[PDB]
């Protein structure tokens, strides 16, 4: 079996994605943000405390006639900005773009911090990580993605996020017609539970290719792209007037400045993120001064291939029993 869904950013910066989700019987249909650095499916529900809802739509499991409550099972998550959410969890039937998982965990949130609250477009998120990272007490849970995995005519799925346009998550198979070139494969650690691989290198505009090993994680519900301080301060340094700000917490450019690309290496392919991916606005209304999308990681611990860095490129999720990542230009 096969699913194909639309994803559509929230904003005009592409802040993130949302992808329609139908959970129950009848379906209810929630617009839900994937996520491959995180493996909870999480939903704002009836359940969650009314002050804390502000424009999302809810599931309500008393209406799915498949709905069943885990009884005395449990979930609280905190993500790497601070947010945060937590409740209690139901088995129901998922379904994305046509494929269907029956018996599928749905952890429902009494609770949610208050950056969840503010974004009304994000009904909630599904976990594409590895099920090691998944938080439900005392039985932990498997993400869709395992739960499908076997109903798959491939164990893979594909994201092709847009710039400032919708794009797709595939499961199953790879659309041969939605790249260009070759897929280039490299291969992925899950000791900490990411899809996580090594980086060849990197280059800024024109510049000459830096051949240096960078270890992170393709992640599509981060936003930006966190590397290194040495990286993204030469990165920057190409920017007339660029500058890290404390108050701002990160560069910061002059909005009439022309942003240079930036090339980062797998295996032996390149793949280039035009200077436009890298522009996201000013840092408040009627500012000058405009927020980079490339920033330093050194106090996040981790680098993050974000979505800055994964739109430029098709990517393939491959979760063969030894899982690879392939990236191809498009
Ligand atoms: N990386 C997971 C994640 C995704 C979205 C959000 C936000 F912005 F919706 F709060 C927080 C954390």
């Amino acid at each position: 079996s096969t699913g194909s869904a639309t994803t559509t950013p929230i904003d005009s910066l592409d802040d993130a994605y949302i992808t329609p989700v139908q959970i129950g019987t009848p379906a209810q249909t929630l617009n839900l943000d994937f996520d491959t650095g995180s493996s909870d499916l999480w939903v704002f529900s009836s359940e969650t405390t009314a002050s804390e809802v502000d424009g999302q739509t809810i599931y309500t499991p008393s209406k799915s006639t498949t709905a069943k409550l885990l009884s005395g099972a449990t979930w609280s998550i905190s993500y790497g900005d601070g947010s945060s959410s937590s409740g209690d969890v139901y088995t129901d039937t998922v379904s994305v773009g046509g494929l269907t998982v029956t018996g599928q965990a749905v952890e429902s949130a009494k609770k949610v911090s208050s950056s969840f609250t503010e974004d009304s477009t994000i009904d909630g998120l599904l976990g594409l990580a590895f099920s090691t990272l998944n938080t439900v007490s005392p039985t932990q849970q498997k993400t869709f993605f395992d739960n499908a995995k076997a109903s798959l005519d491939s164990p893979v799925f594909t994201a092709d996020l847009g710039y400032h346009a919708p794009g797709t998550y595939n499961f199953g198979f790879i659309d041969t017609t939605a790249y260009t070139g070759s897929i280039t494969y490299t291969a992925v650690s899950t000791k900490q539970g990411f899809w996580e691989w090594t980086s060849t290198g990197y280059a800024v505009g024109s510049g000459t290719f830096k051949s240096t090993s960078i270890d992170g994680i393709a992640d599509t519900g981060t936003t930006l792209l966190y590397l290194p301080a040495t990286v993204v301060s030469a990165y920057w340094a190409q920017v007339s007037g660029a500058k890290s700000s404390s108050s701002v917490g990160g560069y910061v450019f002059p909005c009439s400045a022309t942003l240079p690309s930036f090339t980062f290496g797998v295996g032996s392919a390149r793949i280039v993120i035009p200077g436009d991916y890298i522009d996201f606005g000013p840092i408040s209304t009627g500012s000058s001064s405009c927020f980079g999308g490339i920033q330093s990681s050194a106090g996040i611990g981790i680098n993050i291939f974000g979505d800055v860095a994964l739109k430029a490129a098709f990517v393939v999720f491959n979760g063969a029993t030894t899982p690879t990542l392939g990236f191809a230009s498009k």
